[PDB]
């Protein structure tokens, strides 16, 4: 009466398990996960990496309390360089960017990017991978799409925790925010969904969902 | 700024989306849900179908609430043939089975058959596949096997809702109890597995998880 | 250095990419490939595993063969208990099985058993499972079904290899057989497919193909 | 009747198996294949997208060729604007690019695109998902990634077809070229593989292969 497993070994992405180690000045975990980057931002300019990148740093000023400190050395500095500290949940690495804010670029904001204050440990396995999508599913309406899309996170109306599953019944009538990569634009963007166990299918959002080491957000071979 | 997605027509179980329609003398939508039968059983020799069988009636006495007349009619024909109605969530029909309740077949109970009251509509849908499998990780160590189990629900110590990412953060110190059927045993089982977000690798389990079209218990082409 | 990647331990089924073994009595590799087994036929009633079992031996008789000397020594003991040794790609392991061949079983031959001479290693990764199924497919038309089905191989002449890629441009307009195992009957089945390029839809069968260890035979946890 | 499977709609890319379309000035289904687009490139900078652009035409002239004509077109125009009729395998679509050919770029070539002539017909189609990765494999050693690559074509001759498994058995011991797309680069490499069926693991790869609808290159929603 043996197991008829074994154990093998096989390639995952260095960002996943247990990272030894951090290095980060401040010692902080928390900072600012970089969501949507827009097309011609300074955030851009700057080379900043929707999903993957986290401000941890500005001008020397560590960001560990969520408040107004960025925002306000961002508006204090609106059109000079400023220096950024990176984190990348990728490499497991950090790096000093330069970033100069403006109202000059034309888009919206000073950096052209959307941001959430978090925790960047296993932030790379947070990560829910919408499959399949059924014709006129709340998915489909709300504009997920098969296989290229990865939900990342929420805007949290109501408060529970971070799972995904576990907030789509108790949306049941009213609209939930998503935030959701894109594999193919490489960037965040905002789902608006009205979650329904009675739509007509599987669900209560007419999609499948994957999730771990199979259903990560890619990453390159190489650094 | 058209959308780059069409509509294509798959093949999908019977058993999923909308049912037209249910038939169920009586007129309830709850029933006994046959989880794990045994070898050598009663159950067994009536043809029981773990996860995919719902008792609904006993001797025309039809089965609508949780207590305890299934269990007393078994108890008082304890070696005589006992008429089940029985409801298929893969056929979505009906059919009569012969079952002899009995002390003698060795096994534990008078059916050798581990039941559950619920509803049986989108019963089909409340599944998730296990996919890969860390060494070491709490699946592993509770007997959570990759690709070949799926999680058919759990023994609700506390009680919240259903989906299943929205249980194992509230176990992280208790122990919790999967039902777990079987791709090569076609059977349910218990799990007992100990979350831990801080385990050392992905999420609380350390495995995959699959929802969805996907991610279903297989079904034969023909009935 | 500069790989983004690492290496993890995962479990996966027994039966896998390391080469062993063999240490069969007669000295061999070469066997009865057990397919289809029929309800309630000799061979069912000797646990014979469609797809997982090889026979080895008969009354001692190893079967180097792919000649009539199997249906020969069950015709010569017809309606008596004769020895098998049977190999298991599941659990690497020989096993002795009764089984009494019969004229009365009312089925097809002596033990209800289809099988076919062939070679027992790596045969647990020579399987393509079938994903996604087009309506009015090439596929959907023979009978494959979406994930409950996997091809496990070929009527194999002009010789090649087993490779089911590399038989659909060579049948690309006359039909080809499959043999097709399914995880819900548990059992082998015969399809036969007519592969089309211009049919209208994906490829020329017009499903999805998995193959690798997401993708195999699914094995209970335990022997 | 008895079949348990129906049918039902779902979303899947424009660039699917229905064969449309062609459309093309100049008449034609052959052209240029993007692959890889070089970084600080003159094709960067034109918005070539790698695998999905196929170049038509230039200047007006038409590209049924593999022959000198593109080389020279942009050596007689070496420092000057040039246009570009590209077809989209996303979009479906033509549209036009400027693109100025240049000695000082400083990468190789005058466009630091590489390319590749061929037809642009259910090239969506022909591309296969690397899933899981042994550690120490062929796959491994050559470079290939789980689930962020996807090989999309290998070099030609004999010729063949363009499948991946009948091209694995004829360099069963000397070196194959890979064209492998990375998810994360949104651009194409070369990937030189050396198929080992006795490496001691699965396959001659030592990897999975995802083929179909839930195994393409991700597309984003919008156009």
């Amino acid at each position: 009466s043996t197991s008829l497993y074994k154990k093998a070994g096989f390639l995952v992405p260095r960002g996943s398990g247990s990272s030894q180690s951090v290095e980060i000045p401040g010692g902080g975990t928390e900072g600012y996960h970089v969501l949507r980057v827009q097309e011609n931002s300074p955030g851009h300019r700057a080379g900043l990496e929707p999903f993957f990148d986290f401000i941890v740093s500005i001008n020397g000023s560590r960001l560990n309390k969520d408040n107004d400190t960025l925002k306000d050395l961002l508006k204090a500095n609106v059109e000079k360089p400023v220096k950024m500290l990176i984190y990348s949940s990728k490499t497991l690495e950090l790096r000093e960017a330069s970033v100069t804010p403006s109202n000059l670029w034309g888009g919206q904001g000073l950096l052209g990017v959307s941001i959430r204050f978090c925790s960047f440990d296993g932030a790379n396995e947070n990560v829910w991978h919408v499959l399949e999508v059924e014709s006129n599913s709340p998915a489909a309406l709300a504009g997920l799409r098969p296989h290229s899309d990865y939900i990342i996170g929420a805007d949290t109306v109501m408060n529970e925790s971070e799972d995904l599953f576990s907030l789509i019944e108790t949306h049941e009538a009213k609209p939930l925010k998503l935030y959701v990569y894109n594999t193919d634009t490489d960037n965040c963007r905002e789902v608006i969904i009205t979650p329904n166990s009675a739509w007509g299918g599987e669900g209560s959002l007419g999609c499948g969902i994957g999730y771990g080491y199979l259903h990560r957000i890619p990453t390159r071979p190489f650094e």
